[PDB]
């Protein structure tokens, strides 16, 4: 037939077409930052964001990305700059071969943003959660997709709006060579994600006060939406492969369908309905590969699968940690012997232990009790493995883990260091964090 409808098998093959041989594996890094007025500390408004984007475009030669008449982002080659719902200012970097390239790319972006921003009296703050302002104090960006989500979140949880408006992450995107490799990396990534959340925890403050968490950001992801989040225990079932992930994603409710430049609100409906040409928001229409990619991009587990794999557990932070986050995971997953060692180390962790670590780390970090010891002790062994993996790559990248070495040695998170400052020299104001963590 001329156009045969997509089938479940085609949606599987879409994911599987991401398989790449080892020499073709790359490292993408994305991170988000809070913009603020240096004088008032107020969150950067859309009109200021548009001036910033336009100036970066003209000065540094980026193409402008528009939604309607509003500039929402920039693109240059395989890099893009985008906005999250609360104005968080994101770089999605290019797929790169080495972590030296990764960190140079972070530096270049930070240099460009500051070159324009400092003339506007704008700074940027790396942290997992906006430390000072209320939910209602955050500007909302003119993006239709976000309008749909903001209206939906209250239906599925009490914290989803804070995820949208108030959080920043640093994430790494990594490749697999086959289904067997994807399964092994997914299981290593999920089991260890709470260790990464702990190493990177930086979000102790809400509305100018300590909030009772080390990573409030991570806690927010447990009250956002139960259908699309979490530790995905089924990944550890013998049955798991591309097919099972596809069935999972098919049954996650949709947000939207993009049709002729516009976002159609599809909430309350599933992609499985769409596949059958039964989707009420688009009666009788059938999905395309773009629709599938768009839907995959609305699922938010601690590790996400698309044509590549995404490690989602880490809080946004200062530049040395932006470069450390991708290095941590490359060290663990990109060496076959280290990957095996990670699977061995975690082989006997139960579903209940993995879930407990995920839920406790946001409060207690590396001081979270685990078995005979503290998570700190698992992290010692994990950090050693990560460093081994980088040594074995032979690119001399191991130094990028210096930034987490003292965290692991002392069992003290970045968030705990900020709390000591807050109760210390800062005189119990969060205001100085806009200096300490200024990019
Ligand atoms: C609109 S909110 C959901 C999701 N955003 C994130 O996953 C952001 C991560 C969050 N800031 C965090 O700190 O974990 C998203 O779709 N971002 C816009 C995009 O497609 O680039
Ligand atoms: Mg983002």
């Amino acid at each position: 037939v001329a156009t045969e409808p997509l089938t479940r098998e085609d949606l599987i093959a879409y994911l599987a077409s991401g398989c790449k041989s080892k020499e073709k594996w790359r490292i993408g890094t994305e991170h988000e930052k809070f913009g603020f007025e240096v004088n008032t500390l107020r969150p950067m408004k859309y009109d200021q964001i548009a001036e910033l984007l336009n100036s970066i475009a003209e000065r540094f030669e980026w193409e402008k990305v528009m939604e309607g008449d509003k500039i929402i982002g920039l693109k240059q080659g395989k890099q893009s700059i985008s906005l999250e719902p609360g104005g968080q200012f994101e770089l999605s970097g290019a797929p790169l071969e080495t972590l030296h390239q990764t960190c140079a790319e972070v530096n270049s972006h930070l240099y460009q943003v500051k070159a324009v921003a400092e003339e506007m009296g704008i700074g940027f703050l790396g942290m997992g959660f906006q430390p000072k302002w209320r939910r209602e104090d955050i500007p909302t960006m003119p993006k239709g997709r976000y309008d749909i989500m903001r209206n939906y979140m209250p239906k599925v949880g009490s914290l989803g709006l804070d995820m949208m408006l108030r959080t920043c992450t640093v994430q790494v995107n990594l490749d697999f060579s086959s289904e067997a490799d994807m399964i092994r990396k997914f299981r290593a990534g999920l089991a260890l994600q709470p260790i990464a959340t702990a190493l990177f925890a930086n979000s102790p403050f809400t509305e100018g006060k300590p909030n009772g968490f080390l990573s409030m950001r991570s806690h927010i992801w447990t009250d956002t939406d139960k259908d699309r989040t979490g530790m995905l225990p089924f990944v550890f079932d013998d049955s798991f492969g591309f097919e099972q992930y596809v069935d999972y994603a098919l049954d996650v409710p949709m947000y939207f369908a993009y049709r002729n430049g516009k976002y159609v609100d599809c909430t309350g409906m599933t992609f499985r309905q769409f596949l059958a040409g039964k989707l009420p928001c688009l009666p009788g229409e059938l999905p395309t590969y773009n629709d599938w990619e768009n839907h995959l991009t609305t699922i938010f587990p601690e590790v996400r699968l698309k044509r590549y794999m995404e490690m989602r557990g880490a809080d946004g932070g200062p530049w040395r940690r932006l470069c450390a986050l991708p290095a941590f995971w490359v060290g663990l997953l990109y060496d076959e012997d280290v990957l095996q060692s990670v699977l061995d180390l975690t082989a006997d962790w139960t579903p209940a232990e993995r879930e407990m670590l995920r839920n406790k780390v946001p409060v207690t970090g590396l001081k979270t009790p685990f078995r005979d010891g503290l998570l700190k002790h698992v992290a010692e062994d994990v950090l050693k493995l990560a460093k081994d993996g980088l040594e074995r790559r032979g690119y001399k990248e191991v130094g990028f883990l210096n930034a987490v070495t003292e965290v692991v040695r002392t069992g003290v998170t970045p968030a705990e260091n900020l709390l000591e400052m807050y109760n210390g020299e800062w005189g119990q104001s969060v205001d100085p964090v806009f200096q300490e963590l200024l990019y």
